[PDB]
């Protein structure tokens, strides 16, 4: 249903590192990533410059304490002129995904010829709030609410962690605790393995952290999880969210993460006035939605929702990224639409990478496009699932 | 610009009363009136169903504690179907107004026939934050921020709340400490006239508040009736001591509130035969240095104009919101556009500003404004922190 | 065994109203309030100035936030000489009494002749606590800690509140719901018959608060919050459904200070003081944490042997009512009628600042004594984690 | 005199390893540390059971979130029957050592026979405050109040740290910075030195660390081995930036630990047939204006010494308490005491200052001094905040 519309095209794309909990991007907020990753995506485009861009969707899901319209901060710290229009977006961890699917329509409904697309977001800097202090609790103990707890992971209706609805997933579809561990342990080893072929270099913008008080500056390169998997440790740890039956562990699981991803969108219209060479085209999208604990299986919905928007068939994809909110959740996504491990996160997914929830959605795009020039496919696909039962998905061309 | 894409239709809109800080609504969440917003514009729509609705886009500011998706749980809260496709948007004080672009651009592409955007806030239940309990703090006073200080009222880069930009505004566009004055004083005027005639009654939902009390209903806002006049021009001011022209009478309050707007494609208008109140004509978004966010109006509303192909002259209503009253003077004096087109029922400083709300009220006041001042053409326009600004020209069916 | 040691003199008492839990006084801070019972104490004693007070032991439990020593706070603050002595004091309940006791073995021992001891409690102003700030707590949701539940009404080892264990104690020494009510009824009238009669006036200093009016404390704020049917109504407090310990019948939260002037038989004789009353003797006695609550039954007979003094020749006992059922259970103890307990209200009808009331119901014991016409007094007071502490009194 | 009062014997005596700032010892409670000094000192006494004890006085400054009663939780931590009567002693530093005095009294009325006494501070796990919960606080940022400064450091007339203070005494007493670093250097070779000569062997207890991590044992106090005589004397200034002489390395730090002696009246010396290590022989208390508390001693070391009938040319050992090095240049100026004569193991400078403690902490170091030096008649004093010192003479026998 998009080919009626104009075209978007995908000009570049860029991410941080993805920093471990409390590790090494834990110093900088999740504008300072943002920036990061932006600034870097537009240096790839050669004949664009930052002052060409009118428009930002970033996507960011835990925003407390990161100040005013979290977008607008990515944006003026890249280098982008006073004059753009930034719009923070929030679909739990759809969010970098949503992002850009909203910039392409401020292509397509012709307010925008040039926009930058994405999403942040920084776990370690999450704070944690104090409910009651503005009228007062006169006497007893109180909450101090962490703040990743209660406005990224934890379902609102029913008050249920993602992690104990990933083992809804597991029970609804039949994994079994073994089958999450090796499905673990080959999405580690293709992230360890693409990592050391060197296949994420051009995707990741490296991060140089000045240093203080005459202290040495750091350089962080590479991402900071899959260097983490030990097989014989997985398989014997304990569940997470389950005590002693439970089949979610922390290494099935995706970890909590600092990152940042960021493409930029064209026209039609500017990549002829430009001369801009295009890297892909978006072919079409879909957001879906069902029974909030079932969020696990809305890509089911979403991706063939996308590729119907796209007029592509499913066989035609070259390449699968299925968002690993935890292993199950890609276990489950395959089993139902019948899409083979071998054609999904070929160079690994969150659970070895890492999920900086407002971040992954273009996190998994930013990869997609360079699974797809590695192994020389042309359609890909993304879909991520999010909490409250939604999920995203997008189809792309590599030119 | 809008006129070579697909109609978008409102067909109705509503919003809960304007509560004051910790005042008449305080009780409620964000997603509460969101809900109860999202409900009310539903139910005035005769032949679309709530099951109707496909996707929904709400503004949200101050997030922290809400929980998972601001959007979602107003969706699922007013009733919506687990299948409704929902985002939260945050644009600042624009937040509520750049939710309906971005649901009328949904249904423009061909993505939805029915969508559900506005904005909701509840500036009384941010809570303070304690930003380093991860990694420890080992010795020293600490500090609890605000959170409406830090995620909704404080600019980034200069690290100044609005009201102290405000004021650069005052110095930048001439306007005295009485100018302001004056101007907070009709529109209160306004606010308390359109209450007494009833002019808010439809827009308005009340709210019902079980009770150890009676059982009360909040129909009205609560700042409008605030006025005292004297008091107003003798207050210190707000901002800067001694010198400062910017108080809390002719700024805009702390405010709970929410909103929100039915849209419809054209096929879809058609195929129920709904009645639409308004046609969206076109919208416009723009910036400028982050403390001269107060007039970045002068630039959206123009561009907004000349998307909707309306020429200034032609609008019959502006809504200007009142983030201060010289926001409202000096966007009046660098568009050349007279106070008797403006706020025709008074604006945020006499009724009140959820800032994630704000942007989806005034389109909805908007649409009441036209209707009793026998208007056709109406655009709103508000700016928001960061330098933004958000504008939307209607025209009233 | 006081008999053969120095004689210690009560010249002088005064207290603050005792204020409700963030009501009349929760503006005033626990040294402000002991500064205000201090200077009034003295100022009753003519020819002993406040500059004649070598040393000072004040009382109080939840002491966080209070700052540096708050004896130290209230000994200056009441406007006394740098050179006074100061020591804080924290026995949980018996705080206040404890402090007396040691202000008395002071004078004994010869290291000083004038002593002001009592005790001060500021519960409104009492903070929460933040433990984890300093090394750190990565993920999760973490306590804010009320420092009164935490420092002051919880025991360390059972971790329970008072009030639960005020429950053991109904069931140990069966006291039924209606006999704590009818107690708790029963110390309330008789609070606010010696309101009325004007029989506090003496030993209360009212507060002044400037302002944009002045506001006067004159009164106990809780006496008058009776009502005997909607305290025979409410619901417990502690154990739901078959709780018999309620917020009506138990201490509530309060504010409040209180200060004793002791001299030695020597400066006695050299200024001339008129003294009020003698201190006879004390006992100190504790047993099981959760049997807190009938300690006094083990510190009463402690201080009256020590006092050496019969049960019986006591005119008038204050009993503390920590609950209603502590001094139910602690009268059946010792077989002490209720005719001769309490005689002006108790802690449930009058206020419980915890820091303080070990010296508040002294000064009150001392006006029982001139008002009912009596000559022998017996203070006793329990205190959290199984303590309780005793003193007899001769009035002169 | 004392010579009046009836005589006071410590039959033993006890410590802790004192633990740094969030160091060796953090994972213990104040209760936890003091109950394990009690039970050590206890059962250094052939002859006394702990059941024999009735009573104990235990200094604690920071009591916050320590729960009820910290004596009380010492006494039962470390055996002691509930039959005990304990009462938590503050005189902020000087808290330990007024602990002893109050013991003693105790003794001397005969209400007690066998008394306990001492005291303990965890600095690492003293809490933040959130002062104003119960009542709210509407609109603006907040403060987390650190309790060590509040409660442990700060003087609370003037709203002074200590170290601060210690800068005037500086000037007061014409102190430079290079006197005050030559003396911490001095004192801290003096803690090393025994140390290795395992003179602190006998009155320190070690603490077992259970980990399935590896149990981890804390024999020594953790700061002596820190000096670093090149960083010390080219160190900024602590609390006088640029000017200042006052520094982290000649300051005393903030510490863990607890310590414990043993009292017993004559009688139940003679009727256990129990080897008293020393004879209190009698103590003072003194106070001045607060900011000089760092000459307070000044006034109570004399005091005590007239109590106890000794001259000061008599006594063979002092501890004077190094709250600043600069506090002990000052007294021993004061009193004309050669530095020969002064904390001849080392001071709270090198050796740690868990404030609640000290007091108690330098007699139980002060005992072994008189025995490694062929010492009869040691004294130590203790200032404290507020204005106020504590000291106390000894016998050993
Ligand atoms: C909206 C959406 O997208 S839905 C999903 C959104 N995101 C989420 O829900 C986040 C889910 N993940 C989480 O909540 C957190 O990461 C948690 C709770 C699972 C982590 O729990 P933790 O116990 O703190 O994890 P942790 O990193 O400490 O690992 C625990 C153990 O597993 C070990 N381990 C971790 N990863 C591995 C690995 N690949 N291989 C072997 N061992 C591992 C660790 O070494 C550790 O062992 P140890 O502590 O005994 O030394
Ligand atoms: C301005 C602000 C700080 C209010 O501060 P405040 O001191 O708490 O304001 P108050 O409501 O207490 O009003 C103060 C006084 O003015 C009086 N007052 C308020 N409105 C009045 C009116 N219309 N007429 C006469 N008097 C009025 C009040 O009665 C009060 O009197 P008092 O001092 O005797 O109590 C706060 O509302 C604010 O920050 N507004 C801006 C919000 C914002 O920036 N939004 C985003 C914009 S981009
Ligand atoms: C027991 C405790 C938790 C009370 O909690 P609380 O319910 O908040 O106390 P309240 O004053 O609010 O009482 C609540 C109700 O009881 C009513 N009430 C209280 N005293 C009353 C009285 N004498 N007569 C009639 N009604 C009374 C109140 O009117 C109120 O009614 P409401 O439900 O309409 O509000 C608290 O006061 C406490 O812990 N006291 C013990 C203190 C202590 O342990 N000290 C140390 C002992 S060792
Ligand atoms: C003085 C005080 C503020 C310490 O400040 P601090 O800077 O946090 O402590 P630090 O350990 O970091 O010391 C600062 C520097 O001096 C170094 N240092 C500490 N002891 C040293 C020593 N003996 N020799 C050489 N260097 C030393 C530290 O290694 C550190 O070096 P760095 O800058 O390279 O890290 C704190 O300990 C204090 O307030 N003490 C007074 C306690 C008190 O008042 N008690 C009551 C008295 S009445
Ligand atoms: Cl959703
Ligand atoms: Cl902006
Ligand atoms: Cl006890
Ligand atoms: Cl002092
Ligand atoms: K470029
Ligand atoms: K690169
Ligand atoms: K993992
Ligand atoms: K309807
Ligand atoms: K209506
Ligand atoms: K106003
Ligand atoms: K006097
Ligand atoms: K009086
Ligand atoms: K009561
Ligand atoms: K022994
Ligand atoms: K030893
Ligand atoms: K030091």
């Amino acid at each position: 249903g998009m080919s009626s519309l104009p075209a978007v095209y995908i000009v570049s794309s860029a991410r941080t590192p993805v920093g471990s909990f409390l590790g090494s991007l834990s110093s900088l907020t999740a504008p300072q990533l943002g920036a990061h990753a932006i600034k870097a995506a537009l240096a790839k485009v050669d004949g664009l410059k930052p002052s060409d861009v009118q428009e930002v969707f970033f996507g960011n899901v835990i925003s407390a304490n990161v100040g005013q319209n979290p977008a607008r901060q990515c944006a003026l710290g890249a280098g982008l002129e006073e004059s753009t229009i930034c719009t923070t977006v929030n679909k739990v961890c759809a969010s970098g995904l949503k992002a850009i699917i909203l910039g392409a329509q401020t292509i397509m409904t012709g307010n925008a010829d040039v926009v930058v697309a994405g999403g942040t977001e920084s776990m370690s800097n999450a704070p944690h709030y104090l409910p009651n202090l503005r009228t007062g609790a006169k006497y007893g103990h109180q909450s101090l609410v962490d703040g990743i707890m209660k406005d990224g992971l934890t379902d609102a209706g029913k008050q249920e962690l993602m992690g104990l609805q990933a083992e809804e997933c597991a029970q609804d579809h039949g994994f079994s605790r073994e089958q999450q561990d090796e499905y673990a342990i080959r999405t580690y080893e293709k992230a360890q393995a693409a990592q050391k072929a060197g296949l994420f270099d051009e995707e990741i913008a490296p991060i140089q952290l000045p240093g203080f008080r005459g202290k040495p500056d750091v350089t962080v390169t590479q991402d900071e999880e899959p260097k983490n998997l030990n097989p014989e440790k997985l398989r014997a740890i304990k569940p997470a969210f389950i005590p002693g039956s439970g089949t979610v562990t922390a290494p099935n699981s995706s970890p909590l993460n600092d990152g940042a991803a960021a493409v930029v969108l064209v026209s039609e219209a500017k990549l002829k006035e430009l001369n801009l060479k295009p890297v892909a085209k978006i072919l079409g999208w879909g957001d879906a939605a069902q029974q909030p604990s079932k969020f696990t299986t809305a890509p089911a919905l979403a991706i063939p929702k996308a590729l119907k928007h796209a007029g592509v068939g499913q066989d035609a994809i070259d390449a699968f990224e299925i968002n690993e909110a935890f292993s199950v959740v890609a276990l489950a996504n395959m089993k139902l639409l019948g899409i083979p491990e071998e054609k999904v996160n070929l160079h690994g997914g969150a659970v070895a990478i890492g999920h900086p929830i407002g971040a992954s959605g273009a996190r998994i795009l930013t990869t997609l496009l360079g699974v797809l020039k590695a192994k020389k496919g042309k359609l890909g696909c993304a879909g991520i699932c999010n909490g409250g039962g939604g999920a995203s998905a997008l189809v792309v061309e590599l030119l």
